[PDB]
């Protein structure tokens, strides 16, 4: 079961893979082989870019399929934000993004709708409306994430 993975040049990078291959074990061959670190890589099928938590069979990628690379050279703002399982996420933002968008950022690489996110921040239930620098929330802060009840 090959794969080809192409960059903006056209570049081709052939891999060998699983249905049960994860998105994060695609890009970890991808470095391995070109030596790309996996968080400068996007990887595009379908016109959807890919999650790292999901196998090539979720996205129905099959034998011969073609992705695309695109690659990020990344700013200078990260956050993390932390479930009590321990799971941490980091995020890439700008001091006066609101909270409701941080959860649209959290939405995408988690498939949790905002309505059922609760974020903690200084022992503080985070309101929608309200920005990171409202809070003070800096280069490399965790924010707690945690269900609705």
């Amino acid at each position: 079961m090959q794969i080809f993975v192409k960059t903006l040049t056209g570049k081709t990078i052939t891999l060998e893979v699983e249905p049960s291959d994860t998105i994060e074990n695609v890009k970890a061959k991808i470095q391995d082989k070109e030596g790309i670190p996996p968080d400068q890589q996007r990887l595009i099928f379908a016109g959807k870019q890919l999650e790292d938590g999901r196998t090539l069979s979720d996205y129905n990628i099959q034998k011969e399929s073609t992705l695309h690379l695109v690659l990020r050279l990344r700013g200078g703002m990260q956050i993390f934000v932390k479930t009590l399982t321990g799971k941490t996420i980091t995020l890439e933002v700008e001091p006066s993004d609101t909270i409701e968008n941080v959860k649209a950022k959290i939405q995408d690489k988690e498939g949790i709708p905002p309505d059922q996110q609760r974020l903690i921040f200084a022992g503080k239930q985070l309101e929608d409306g309200r920005t990171l620098s409202d809070y003070n929330i800096q280069k490399e802060s965790t924010l707690h994430l945690v269900l609705r009840l």
